[PDB]
Parts: structure tokens; sequence; C-alpha cells
């Protein structure tokens, strides 16, 4: 029994961390088979209107420092693709897990190896939140660390650390450098756009709540999805949709409470508050739980 | 900037765990150089008052099933030390890190990796509370799965899971065997003392989120070290000492709020509630970061 937010084991994203230096400037790589993948900003000297295609084509492979622990890779070339910059290396990653590149969608979660100069610091867990930003713990020197998923033995690598933003919460890319939300690598004055609570998790984590004996929250009574939706537009929460709903079936059926039973609990809290009680150790609705997260944990699956 | 619950990156613990099967039951254990130790309760058969010596003369090497992956290691040797058992093995673990044992006191954090079979599943940080349990994350089979602190590159290893009590929360020794708490690998009516808040962890976070840029709980007052601890013991607070205030000092330097300066805010927040404003993200006062910990997030110290 017991819940906490819960990440990946990190080795085999470890043994993947470089440090790459261009000027002045040093941030961390991903070296995976003889390619270091790092944010394209490295190239930078500070960056209003940065034309990237210029800047590159002005560098050489001698102007990119990589380093493996104290190890230095020689750079053999180098390109660019979209965001991502792209060292190629003349000596394969030994330690290269199986692995692959996904673009998630707003609502999952993730594990952060945050690193500093190609080492690690820390690992927490994070959500893609609805707008497209992180709430991470990032730092200067940050940049380039990366954010990951474990099934099996594969890691399927999908968050790359570009920025952080006026507001201090963080955006980055896919491992092809494209920007998760309309965020661009440049100075402007872009902004994190209004964002809302992933209704499917909060869901999720009660019924983790319900798995771990908090039952508190329960009641008799059940919605229908069109009025719980009703309410969750009123109090700024994503829709629930017959997707999410059957998400959360297995969930459901191990604790015998339906989808949109639980959804009249959800409504019970939104309108009335917690009265000073708690779930899971939190006096908030907590929703960067996917229902794959609380089967996980409540269940078992190793790695 | 950002604040988030962060464990230590845990591929130096991940590469010494293993599965130890004595009988029918199967648990984790920790293999550093040739030895692999575990808790002694897997040669029990299920306990209500085992003689440890007794059951333990009755066993061989061969009783003792230890995988590392798939591969079988040897088991040369095997002898007990306080409630862990140690299973000399006849090949050293190519992967130990520089590591020590230590035994932690109460109000100190640590990395818990979450194992079953010998397989990590997961890594969350949690403190030693001041009862002696941890509020853990842990399912049938974690049973030696460890906790650690790193520190350069050395690993201090501070628990082994033991046990789960009757409330949910979870018991077990430091790696020379000895419990935490007045705790017994047996069946018995024990049960979790009462716990307290850990006063000084409380303030360290309060530093943490004016760091980050709260700052609606501050005021112009101060208090004595004497006046807050008459109102701490009132809601069920750890006393502050002077090694504590000390140990906030370079914090409060950081900051420029004098220690006596936040117990006021911490006695202000204590007697009116947050008035449904949060602080870095919760609802509730967070008393499982260390000052230490605090550092080491907003400031980027690596390994
Ligand atoms: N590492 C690193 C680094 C190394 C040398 C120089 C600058 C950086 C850098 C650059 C950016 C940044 C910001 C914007 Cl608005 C646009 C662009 Cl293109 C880049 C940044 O956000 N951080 C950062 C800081 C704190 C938390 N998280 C990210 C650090
Ligand atoms: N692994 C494992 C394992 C394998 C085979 C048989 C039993 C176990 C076991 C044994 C104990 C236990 C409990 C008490 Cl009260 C006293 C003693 Cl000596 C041991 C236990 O608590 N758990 C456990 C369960 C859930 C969360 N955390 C710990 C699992």
């Amino acid at each position: 029994s017991g819940f906490r937010k819960m990440a990946f084991p990190s080795g085999k994203v470890e043994g993947c961390m470089v440090q790459v230096t261009c000027g002045t400037t040093t941030l961390n790589g991903l070296w995976l088979d003889d390619v270091v993948y790092c944010p394209r900003h490295v190239i930078c000297t500070s960056m209003l209107n940065p034309n990237y295609e210029d800047l590159l084509i002005r560098k050489s492979n001698h102007n990119f420092l990589v380093q493996a622990g104290n190890v230095q890779l020689r750079v053999i070339g180098h390109s660019m693709q979209n965001c991502v910059l792209k060292l190629k290396v003349d000596t394969a990653n030994p330690k290269t897990p199986k692995y692959k590149f996904v673009r998630i969608q707003p609502g999952q979660t993730f594990s952060v190896l945050a690193c500093y100069n190609g080492s690690p610091s820390g690992v927490y867990q994070c959500a893609m939140r609805p707008n497209f930003t992180i709430k991470g713990s990032f730092l200067n020197g940050s940049c380039g660390s990366v954010g990951f998923n474990i099934d099996y033995d594969c890691v399927s690598f999908c968050y790359m650390h570009h920025m952080e933003l006026p507001t201090g919460v963080h955006a980055g890319t896919d491992l092809e450098g494209n920007f998760y939300g309309p965020f661009v690598d440049r100075q402007t004055a872009q902004a994190a756009g209004t964002d809302t609570t992933i209704t499917v998790n909060v869901l999720a984590w009660l019924y983790a709540a319900v798995i771990n004996g908090d039952r508190w929250f329960l009641n008799r009574f059940t919605t229908t999805l069109n009025d719980f939706n009703l309410v969750a537009m009123k109090y700024n929460y994503e829709p629930l949709t017959q997707d999410h709903v059957d998400i959360l079936g297995p969930l459901s059926a191990q604790t015998g409470i339906a989808v949109l039973d639980m959804c009249a609990s959800l409504k019970e809290l939104l309108q009335n508050g917690m009265n000073g009680r708690t779930i899971l150790g939190s006096a908030l609705l907590e929703d960067e739980f996917t229902p794959f997260d609380v089967v996980r944990q409540c269940s078992g699956v190793t790695f």
C-alpha cells in the first residue's frame, strides 16, 4: 500500500547523458548510438531574432566539444532537425538502451532526469500540461535534460528541455526537435496559455485513493457524462470523453465503482471542497497521475 | 525555478539489485562486492514466533537461489547480522559503486528504489518519520528494496524494506540489519507510534517557496525560539533547536529572512490556515524536504 509520485528508474538514461559545449555555452546532450542530440540554441551568443540556418553554416565540427564523463568524443558531423542539433560522433555509445522517440499528448506523464554539465542531478515525475508546458524543476544549465517513459526495457524519450518561461514553467520539444505548444526557441513575449486540470487523471487518482483505503469522498449518486461535463467546464476541468471513461475501465472494475459513480464524487468535491480532509496525503485534487500510472503502482509492474 | 519532490538518479543502485529465493519465498537482495544482503525473513515459512537462529542452522547454501538478471549466482556462504541475511557469492558484482552504509536520524530524507523479483520498478523520495516508519509505496514482493542518498559518486545506503504495518506505513532496517524504531521481524500486535511533523523541514520548504517567488505568507513579525516552540507543541510539531536554526543558516542568508522571522510565518500558518491559498503547489505544510534538499535543488548539485 501507499501512493507516491513515482519516477521510472533512471539508469538507462544516465548512461546517455553528455556535456555539449559551443563557445561559452554549455548544456546537456543525449548520446544514442553515434549521435548526440541537444537543443540547437547551444549555437547562439545571446538571440532576439536568431537565424539558425545562418548560425549553423558558420560552425564547424571543431566548434562542438562533447564530453562523456572525462572522455572527449570527436564530432564528425553536425546537422539540424527542427529545433534539435544532431552531432555525429566517431564512437557509438556502448550504453545505448533499446529506445524510441515518441511525441506525447497533453495529460500524459513522464520522468525527467535533470542534468547539469552532462551529470545527472535528480529524477522526478511530471505531466505534459494541457497548455503544453511542464511544471518542472530546472536551473541554469539544465537545457538538454530529457523526459522519458520505460516499457519492458525500452526507453521512450518524449521531452528535451529548452526554455523556462516567465511564469517559471518549462517548454521543450520532442526528440525530433518539434516544440510542444506554440513556443519558439527565441527571446520574445511568448507566454503560457491558460491551463486546465486533467480530469481523467484526477479520476484515476481518486481510484488510487479507494484502492488505498480513502473512501470518505464516495457517495451513492451517479451522474451523466453530459451533466458531469457541465460541472467540469465550470471549474476549468477538461471535458471527459467516452475514450477517458473506457480508459478508466480496469480501475472501475478492480474497485467495483463505475466511472460515472466516481464522477459524482468529483462533482461533490469540486462544489464543496474537502472540508479539511485529505486524500492520499493531499489537500487538493491531484492530476499528474495517469490511469496507467495508477495501475502500474497499485499492481506492480517492473522494467 | 520550480520545486519537485526529487529523487537521486537510481542507476548506481539498479546495478546492485538481485532476486533472492528461499523455498517458496522470493524477495530482493542488494549485491555489493561478493555479498548479497536481504531481509532475514526470507527463510521463514509463515512466523508468529520465529527463532531465526534455529531457522538458519537448518539451511544450507543450496537453499538460496540468487539471480542477477538471468545469471544465477552461486552462494558459497551464509550468515546473519541482526535482521539482515548476508549471502556470500562466488563472483563480485562488477557494477559495485563506491558506497557506504549509514544509519540516519528521523527527519532525514532518502530515495527508495522499489523493486520486485530483483527488477527495479520505480524511484521516489521519502523521509524517516519521527516515529521511525516511512510512508512508502510498496506491494507484495518489495521486501529488500533499499533507500539511499548519493554524495559525489558515493552511494550511502540507509534503509532496507522489511514490513508493511497495519496502517499501511512501512518499517525496515539499516543495512546492518538494525530496525528503525521498536519494530521486530515477526507477526505481533506492533503498531506505529504517534507521529509528529518535522519542523525544520517545514521551515526549509518555506524558504524553498520564497526562493521560488511564493511570499504571501511572510510578515513583519519575529518570534522567540521559546514562544515558537510553545506553538509547535500545540500543533504536534517537533521542537525547534538551535542546531536546527543553525542548519537553516545558509537559506536564511540567501533569502535575507531570519529563521525566527520565518518561524513567525509558520506560527501564523498553523493558527490561521492558508485561507484557500497554496505554497509550491501544496495546500498543506510539506515536511519531507530537508534544508540540504532545498539547497541542492534550488542551487544545483549533481553526482
Ligand atoms: N542550460 C542552459 C543555458 C546555457 C547557456 C546560456 C543559456 C542557457 C539557457 C537558455 C534558455 C533560453 C531561454 C529562452 Cl526564453 C529562449 C531560449 Cl532559445 C533559451 C533557458 O530557458 N535556460 C533555462 C534556465 C533555467 C531553467 N531552464 C532553462 C538556460
Ligand atoms: N516481499 C515479500 C514477501 C515474500 C514472501 C512472503 C512474504 C513477503 C512479505 C512479508 C512481510 C512481513 C510482514 C510482517 Cl508483519 C512481518 C514480517 Cl517478518 C514480514 C511484508 O510486510 N511484506 C510486504 C507487503 C507489502 C508491502 N510491504 C511489505 C511482504
